[PDB]
């Protein structure tokens, strides 16, 4: 029934690959693939059995759901062009989740966000989050479905929440690598090799995957153990801006309790 | 034999929990646990069939091993209480990262740091064969004693001394309590945002797999690198209404731009 869903795909690069690669997999019908080239568009409409186009004239009008993956430029260039001819049904939807939501507004009443957060090729979709926004709960309930046909992890997201997304991602992946490095200077400093974190920084991350990052802290600053802190901030003083740092994150850490 | 070893453990917490567990699993005879809470000492001693007290005057004076898993404010406190009526040849050993070896000098003829590094919790299970454990003490013997004991749980124990484990201890604050309070943020800016936390796991993994490779310095990525400060700008924005939060992203982006 939802694999029912007549879908067409505007644009053919590599998240629309495994996209469209997935869905047809999962019993969807493609009925067609857009791209700017006909290379592009052949070679991705051949994987899925679909027919392919070069031309947004001759882009099959009466889908239910069409999926732009076009860059901005492209996608800013092209919308009219996308818009002009669909069906009142036609779902309208883009894989960026940097691109807000009302792009479409004013075009088509049924439109969205379907944004897959991704790692990184060819990628499974099966533990990836989908975050979805639409212009209404029926058209956002739809994509939600269509989303769950492919993977666990599927979510309500506006562009704020999306936004916060990639505000998490920096205290997740930046923010971590970087304590990773601090150490590794102070390893460095004291002629320790680096390899004996590894363990450390493993079982770190498998962790906080059976607990809540709450609960999984540990070390002296839950109950601020100045025995310990104020010992570790002298090793720092040759750097100011580290101590400061580790005086920071451990008031930070005790403000949690 | 050396199995046969009977050991008390002075403390229940996090570390002590899966130490006892893993010599408990390795045939080991804990023969009684010691906390200061009742709850405490009670669950760990069903764990690894031992008895347990709330009171030092009660503890077990005849094993051949004492692990102390304590804070500073119990050690003195609770230091004699320790060390009274045990035999001669009893090793005392603590547990902790920064804590010289030396507290135990003139209070007992055998003593040591028996130390797991490794992020501990208690409803969380590790393997300890790939924790590096850091062994002191006041003999040869008691160190080649106490490596033997460690060897049965570890295929990663190395003799280091107090100054040496002071080193790796501030580095693994960094490299594991900083870390996971990173984690606790974004989980707490999630939340605010009604999302899950688990989003970011696929990333967490990412970003610890990658340093097996490569080198932190090399592997960082990001807005910092550059100081893109309309990034920046937007995400100090967003953590206006947590100053604390928003000082600690400004000083490491800074401290990424540095580096
Ligand atoms: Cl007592």
């Amino acid at each position: 029934s939802i694999e029912d869903t007549p879908i067409v795909l505007i644009g053919a690069g590599n998240l629309a690959t495994n996209l469209a690669k997935a869905l047809y997999r999962k019993g969807f019908r493609i009925v067609q693939v857009y791209s700017r080239t006909e290379e592009s568009a052949r070679e991705l409409a051949q994987k899925v059995e679909a027919e392919y186009t070069t031309d947004l004239a001759e882009v099959n009008p009466y889908a239910k759901l069409y999926i732009v993956s076009l860059k901005d430029s492209a996608f800013a260039e092209l919308l009219q062009g996308i818009v002009e001819g669909k069906r009142e049904e036609a779902l309208m939807v883009h894989t960026a989740g940097s691109i807000p939501m009302n792009v479409w507004e004013g075009h088509v009443p049924h439109y969205g966000v379907f944004y897959p957060m991704q790692t990184f090729r060819e990628v499974d979709f099966k533990e990836i989050p989908f975050f979805i926004e639409a212009s209404s709960t029926e058209d956002a309930a739809f994509l939600k479905a269509i989303a769950s046909t492919l993977s666990n992890r599927v979510y309500d997201a506006d562009s704020e929440q999306r936004k916060s997304l990639h505000l998490a991602a920096v205290f997740t992946c930046n923010f971590t690598n970087h304590m990773y490095a601090l150490a590794a200077e102070l390893l460095k400093k004291y002629n320790l090799p680096f390899d004996v974190m590894l363990p450390l920084i493993d079982e770190t991350a498998r962790k906080v995957h059976e607990l809540e990052p709450k609960t999984a802290q540990t070390g002296p600053a839950i109950r601020y153990d100045e025995n310990v802190i104020g010992n570790h901030l002298r090793m720092l003083a040759d750097d100011p801006a580290m101590q400061r740092l580790y005086e920071l994150l451990s008031r930070s850490i005790h403000e949690r309790q």
